[PDB]
């Protein structure tokens, strides 16, 4: 996250950390046994994170499980990131508390105008790479779609959304792919992709959420 701030310990209590001897990507927590993160996080030995702050130093509150399966989308596209959405089944499913929680899929899209929180262990430099140890957040909001596709001409596909500041100086980064964006207390996005960080007219683009509910219900209803 460039040009955020340090959320505090466990105050974004559905966040994860899709750990392989190191953490590669974030997720959120939706139910006790399952996550939902990018397709493009996808790999075997995935240890989930829960209940994390410092992803370095074990200070209570964590709980490590293993992923049983993770679901890739199947018309994931790795070249365009057109449905870039994962789900993870965990081995076991995790004890919720005020330090571990799930956050409620949504029952609508958002608007443009509305802010919401992106989080996670990524990056927090444009230019050069500085990893955290502890969760970092950005508050932003999500743009009209005009402005998006015309930040990203011919590369915007309807499942996609734009969310950040077009002036520069706030985005999220590498490392935070997967992880979440959450508007009025309901998941709406995944941190997907972007060109560099925090680049002037260059906004983030996540994974829209909201076109996906019915597509999260029935896989999980069915493994
Ligand atoms: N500017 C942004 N809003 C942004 C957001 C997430 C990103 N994630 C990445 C990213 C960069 C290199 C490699 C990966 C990657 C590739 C495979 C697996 C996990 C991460 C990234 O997610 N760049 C990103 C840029
Ligand atoms: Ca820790
Ligand atoms: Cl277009």
């Amino acid at each position: 996250i460039v040009g955020g701030y340090t959320c505090g310990a466990n105050t974004v209590p559905y966040q994860v950390s899709l750990n392989s001897g190191y953490h590669f990507c974030g997720g959120s927590l939706i139910n006790s046994q399952w996550v939902v993160s990018a397709a493009h996080c996808y790999k075997s030995g995935i240890q989930v994170r829960l209940g994390e702050d410092n992803i370095n130093v074990v200070e209570g509150n964590e709980q490590f499980i293993s992923a049983s399966k993770s679901i890739v989308h199947p018309s994931y596209n790795s070249n365009t990131l057109n449905n870039d959405i994962m789900l993870i089944k965990l081995k076991s499913a995790a004890s919720l508390n005020s330090r571990v929680a799930s956050i409620s899929l949504p029952t609508s899209c958002a608007s443009a105008g509305t802010q919401c929180l992106i989080s996670g262990w990524g990056n927090t430099k444009s230019s050069g790479t500085s990893y955290p140890d502890v969760l970092k957040c950005l508050k932003a909001p999500i743009l009209s779609d005009s402005s998006c596709k015309s930040a990203y001409p011919g590369q915007i596909t309807s499942n996609m959304f734009c969310a950040g500041y077009l002036e520069g100086g706030k985005d999220s980064c590498q490392g935070d792919s997967g992880g979440p964006v959450v508007c009025s207390g309901k998941l709406q996005g995944i941190v997907s992709w972007g060109s560099g960080c925090a680049q002037k007219n260059k906004p983030g683009v996540y994974t829209k959420v909201c076109n996906y509910v019915s597509w999260i219900k029935q896989t999980i209803a069915s493994n």
